[PDB]
């Protein structure tokens, strides 16, 4: 019952007689545990920038409230000092629309909650290839965090063919601003993997997908620092690290 800040964690709560869960009346939905019948699972994650320093949940039963506190751990992200710090970017009218339009959508995706699982037992890796820029590296105008790397980028090629992390259903299959070329999933429960920078989208929103099937070619869309796959993962409404979530997710959907 602590967590790094930017990471997901899967608290396992009694299912008799539960009744909700809540964080300041914000409601964390529930779903079984696969493999304890008398288990419910929950997906808790820390946001990276800007974490509050504790947590405290409250799982309402029919006779009995049960607090649970979670420290926020500051992890060892690799990060270093911005020395310019203009912070505010200045881009036109034309670009600041379309990102607002795409961050509306996104958002309305990602806080959307789909009851069931769409995946598939355990979450594979989209490419077999490596990591070239980890999740969390961070740059920071102390006293905080002014931007980080939200995913993981694995070495790709352009043009290397990248698979689904898991089973589910395309709800972004398009060009973005900052994502270039992207694939959104929802494999249910409020998980979302991420491709970005794809050059080519083989896929469609709304297409229901299988885990190992071909989403797309890698590329450098949207990317400046040339080819490779950036992967993501949200969960619980937040940008979490990847393959952290994907060794706790496969070790409980195994
Ligand atoms: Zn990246």
């Amino acid at each position: 019952m602590e967590l790094i800040k930017g990471q997901a964690l899967f608290l396992e709560l009694d299912k008799k007689d539960f009744l909700s869960l809540k964080n300041n009346d914000k409601n964390i939905p529930t779903f079984a545990h696969p493999k304890n019948q008398e288990k419910i699972l929950a997906i808790f994650s820390l946001p990276y920038k800007n974490p509050p320093q504790n947590t405290k949940l409250i799982a309402f039963y029919k006779d009995k409230k049960e607090e649970i506190f979670i420290k926020t751990l500051e992890g060892n992200y690799k990060s270093e000092k911005l020395q310019v710090e203009n912070k505010k970017i200045f881009p036109p009218k034309t670009i600041q629309e379309r990102i607002a339009k795409e961050l509306k959508e996104a958002n309305a995706i990602y806080s959307s909650y789909t009851p069931k699982a769409l995946f598939n037992g355990a979450f594979n890796i989209p490419l077999n290839s490596f990591i070239t820029s980890d999740f969390g590296k961070a740059r920071t105008f102390n006293e905080k965090v002014a931007s980080y790397h939200s995913g993981t980028d694995f070495r790709a090629a352009t043009g290397t063919p990248i698979y689904a992390a898991n089973s589910g259903v395309v709800k972004i299959a398009k060009d973005r601003y900052f994502a270039g070329n992207s694939v959104v999933i929802d494999h249910g429960f409020g998980i979302y993997s991420q491709y970005y920078h794809l050059s080519k989208i083989d896929v469609k929103v709304g297409q229901k997908i299988k885990k190992g099937e071909l989403i797309g070619l890698s590329g450098a869309s949207g990317r400046v620092s040339g080819p490779a796959l950036h992967f993501g993962i949200l969960a619980g409404g937040k940008q979490v690290d990847p393959l952290d979530f994907v060794s706790k997710f496969n070790a409980i959907f195994q």
